[PDB]
């Protein structure tokens, strides 16, 4: 009947997007629960919707505690994200399996001097197409950035045939495409 905590690094707080027109953006999110521990990751991980599951237009969010999933954060205004777009058939085939091995690359510190850089990940689900990203806090660290994509592309098994790219928040918020500050 004793049950061992193992504690990760950081805390992380995991957050949810509904879809609904009818309030605001910031109004459509929403704290689900924080974890520091194995357990209570898993833990939640097993009593939530799979990514797969979410009606389109919802999000999943995982952050540093303290940190907020949004552009407009102290630690996201002048960060960034490594984006990666999936297709309609991948949602079956890779989405909840991309985005379990990017939850447990987060909570796992694997970015070696970099893990400080990050801030965390989200998941779109969307009808036309599905997309997963990572967020570092500064679009301007060059070593951060290349170090932390091509250690996730890799951990997520990705081909080289495929390029991800990396866009500055900023530049994303007052888009009127998007180009890529990073490709790896
Ligand atoms: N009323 C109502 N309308 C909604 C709602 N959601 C969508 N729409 C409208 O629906 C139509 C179709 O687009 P859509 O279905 O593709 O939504 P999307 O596919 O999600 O596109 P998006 O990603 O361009 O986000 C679209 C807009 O969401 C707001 N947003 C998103 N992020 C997350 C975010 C963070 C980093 C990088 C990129 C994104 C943030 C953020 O961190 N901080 C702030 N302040 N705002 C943020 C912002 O305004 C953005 O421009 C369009 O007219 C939409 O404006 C809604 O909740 N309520």
């Amino acid at each position: 009947e004793h049950y061992i905590k193992h504690p990760l690094q950081n805390r992380w707080a995991l957050w949810f997007f509904k879809n609904d027109k009818s309030k605001t953006w910031q109004a459509n999110l929403r704290l689900i629960s924080k974890f520091d521990t194995v357990e209570d990751f898993w833990a939640l991980y097993n009593h939530i919707q799979l990514s797969s599951n979410l009606m389109p237009g919802c999000d999943y969010s995982l952050f540093k505690d303290g940190i907020e999933p949004m552009w407009e954060d102290e630690k996201n205004k002048r960060g960034g994200r490594w984006l990666i777009t999936l297709n309609k058939q991948q949602r079956r085939s890779d989405l909840d399996r991309f985005w379990l091995e990017t939850l447990l690359c987060l909570i796992g510190e694997s970015f070696d001097d970099y893990s400080d850089d990050v801030c965390g990940a989200v998941v779109n689900v969307r009808a036309k197409g599905d997309k997963i990203a990572i967020w570092t806090t500064e679009c301007e660290n060059r070593d951060a950035v290349t170090h932390i994509g091509r250690v996730y592309k890799e951990r997520l098994g990705l081909p080289p045939k495929i390029v991800i790219g990396y866009q500055s928040h900023a530049d994303t918020a007052t888009k009127s495409t998007t180009k890529n500050r990073f490709v790896v």
